[PDB]
């Protein structure tokens, strides 16, 4: 038979079974299903989860219970033997910028996110886990080899704890363990506007009626606007440095300071929604403050989908775009518009094209004073090198003339990432988002390489010569066999990534089907696209066609530089063009005919 019982947890509501606009919820977007997509549900399971007791404990958990046969390795020993690498020399990515790696981040935040198991603060277990590296409940410590350096230096482990999941978090049901995604499945702006009535209204400036959002209050950015300041402690924004205390940015997204470049873009998009706004109200005076905040979300969520489905997933999926996501033909209300489990792994890709600095440029595109250039490390939680060291235009200025790092099958994740990585509950700059990604895998129940293969109808090699004519990598494939024993055994994350890229994209074949169909079903099964007949005029569509991240940019800060095509590498200066070149968003159609 069939049953949709389970998940009670309540974000439950009555739907206005048309409204204008998008719920924050992301409830009611689909008529007949109305839990469809809303935020606080189960990620979708594109295949069954596959759990080491059937149920919900992950591979690699009990040491004597292998995987067909094999046990599989630990996590931080494929980071060492496979993701790692020491020169940085040569790995940059020559035709794309380092917005392509920006806005990846940003679309991933819009999507998902599936927090761990909180149990509050004032909890011993914590304790337990990072003190002690005892695994328990919720604590699947990584371990660290023998021979792994971080032994000498940092203990036994690095800790981790299990993600959360529906209907209980503490004692669990039966029936398989189900992950929660967070966030709203529409690419809605959920990042900059929240996934909570809760949060979305924090967010709201709701003293004067202009329909804006609430900004900073302390800070000003050469008289334009900064992000509030959040309210909690521990705030690892001051932890990072104790003496400047500038505190993190708050933001419709929990992760939204998680390195300076993210917050870098939530200031221009915060700043985008109050332009929208302010001008909304000059073309119409008579529109009141919820109306000036739901036609502005509106455009600007029209942005991120344009932006996102027009300029930057032609370049990641390349010559398989149209393959996996043919050309618009409008709403179809029986398309699941939830994002897979499988997808929140396959677009970790991400990882793989952050590079190991960021670089401050000055009106001339030249070094921004003597420490222009930082390390990645040094710029996880920092919101007071945007205050004090001269805002975000030095930086978005390296977002446009700067580099994505390039996916390399001999050099996958900087030691940034992959040996100092910051944990807000923990002191070190020393963890590694690999191993995380790796063991984060197996605590959602990933099917390992070849089922996501067959998934995809893609070859699934079984020998070391078929993964070799697979990865077209010799000691890749040996060494993923060393480590493995079976490609069967392969966790998606590494697996995926280890392909080498689709002519024209960023990511291989499998991942390219991964990544083109979750898109596809995030556009077709969205009442609310822009492009849906009705949702906007013909004549807005038309305006909103004109849109692009260089006008953004333009519009948002001091430069007056930019590049036409912000996400390909663009020099100083044959590249960049007055930003009067720049086609101007048109507001015209916004004005109410009412009469
Ligand atoms: C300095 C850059 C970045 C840092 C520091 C960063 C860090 C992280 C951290 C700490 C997590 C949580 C890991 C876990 O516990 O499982 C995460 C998750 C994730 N990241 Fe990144 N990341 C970066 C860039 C990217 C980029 C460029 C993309 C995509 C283009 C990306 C996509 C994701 C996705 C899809 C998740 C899973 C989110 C979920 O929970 O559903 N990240 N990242
Ligand atoms: C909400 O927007 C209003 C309107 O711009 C801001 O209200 C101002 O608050 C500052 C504080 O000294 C002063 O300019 C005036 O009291 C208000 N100005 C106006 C034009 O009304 C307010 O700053 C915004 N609130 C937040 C949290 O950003
Ligand atoms: C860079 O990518 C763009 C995407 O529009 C493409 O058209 C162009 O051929 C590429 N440039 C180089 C230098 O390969
Ligand atoms: C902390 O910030 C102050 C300025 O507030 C700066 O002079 C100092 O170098 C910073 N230190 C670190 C470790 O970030
Ligand atoms: C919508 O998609 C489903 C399943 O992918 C398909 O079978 C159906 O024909 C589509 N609906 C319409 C109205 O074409
Ligand atoms: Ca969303």
């Amino acid at each position: 038979s069939w049953e949709v019982g389970c998940g009670a947890p309540v974000p439950l509501v009555k739907c206005d079974e048309n409204s204008p606009y998008r719920t924050i919820t992301g409830d009611c977007n689909n008529r007949r299903s109305p839990a469809l997509g809303a935020a606080n549900r189960a990620l979708a399971r594109w295949l069954p989860a596959e759990y080491e007791d059937g149920l919900a404990l992950p591979f690699g958990w009990t040491q004597r219970k292998t995987r067909n046969g094999f046990r599989v390795p630990l996590a931080r020993e494929v980071s060492n033997k496979i993701v790692g690498y020491l020169d940085e020399e040569g790995v940059l990515d020559q035709n794309r910028s380092l917005l392509f790696m920006q806005w990846g981040q940003i679309v991933d935040h819009d999507l998902d996110f599936a927090p761990e198991t909180e149990l509050g603060s004032n909890e011993h277990s914590k304790t337990q886990c990072e003190e002690y590296c005892i695994q328990g409940d919720n604590c699947f410590p990584i371990m660290f080899p023998k021979n792994d350096p971080k032994l000498k230096t940092q203990g036994k482990c690095m800790p981790f704890f299990r993600a959360g999941f529906v209907c209980p978090t503490p004692p669990y049901q039966s029936l398989a363990r189900e992950q929660i995604n967070a966030v709203t499945s529409f690419l809605d702006a959920s990042l900059v506007y929240g996934s909570e009535p809760s949060l979305a209204s924090r967010l709201r400036n709701l003293s004067s009626p202009l329909g804006l959002m609430a900004v900073n209050q302390e800070a000003w950015d050469h008289g334009l606007a900064y992000l509030p300041f959040n309210n909690k402690k521990p705030s690892p924004c001051e932890f990072i440095n104790t003496t400047a205390r500038v505190p993190c940015f708050l933001a419709g997204d929990f992760r939204a300071s998680e390195q300076i470049l993210l917050a870098t873009a939530h200031t221009l998009l915060l700043r985008e929604h109050n332009r929208l706004a302010r001008e909304l109200k000059k073309l119409n005076p008579h529109w009141n403050g919820e109306k000036l905040y739901q036609e502005a979300r509106k455009i600007l969520g029209a942005f991120i989908q344009i932006i996102t489905f027009r300029d930057y997933l032609p370049i990641v999926l390349g010559s398989e775009m149209q393959k996996w996501i043919p050309p618009y033909q409008g709403y179809n209300n029986s398309v699941d518009p939830r994002i897979s489990n499988v997808f929140t792994f396959a677009f970790r890709f991400g990882h793989m094209e952050v590079p190991s600095t960021v670089s401050r440029l000055d009106e001339n595109y030249q070094p921004w004073g003597p420490e222009a250039e930082l390390p990645l490390h040094t710029l996880f939680f920092n919101t007071w090198r945007i205050i004090k060291d001269g805002g975000i235009d030095p930086l978005v200025r390296g977002l446009l003339a700067k580099k994505s790092k390039l996916m390399n099958q001999d050099k996958m994740v900087t030691s940034e990432l992959r040996n100092k990585l910051f944990q807000p509950t923990h002191k070190i700059h020393g963890f590694d988002l690999a191993a995380i990604n790796l063991q984060r895998c197996r605590d959602h129940g990933m099917p390992g390489y070849n089922s996501w293969r067959g998934f995809c109808g893609l070859s699934q090699p079984k020998t070391l010569k078929g993964l070799q004519t697979v990865l077209k990598n010799k000691i890749l494939a040996k060494k993923l066999m060393d480590l493995y024993k079976t490609p069967d055994n392969i966790d998606i994350w590494i697996g995926g990534n280890a392909e080498p890229m689709v002519e024209r994209g960023r990511v291989g074949p499998l991942l390219a089907c991964l990544l083109g169909r979750q898109f596809q079903q995030i556009r077709d099964g969205d009442r609310f696209w822009w492009e849906n007949p009705g949702v906007f005029t013909e004549k807005q569509r038309d305006s909103l066609q004109k849109v692009s991240f260089s006008r953004l940019i333009c519009d948002n800060t001091h430069i007056t530089k930019v590049p036409l095509h912000a996400f390909q590498a663009n020099n100083y200066p044959h590249d960049f063009v007055d930003c009067s070149t720049v086609d101007k968003l048109d507001l015209s159609p916004w004005a109410s005919r009412e009469n």
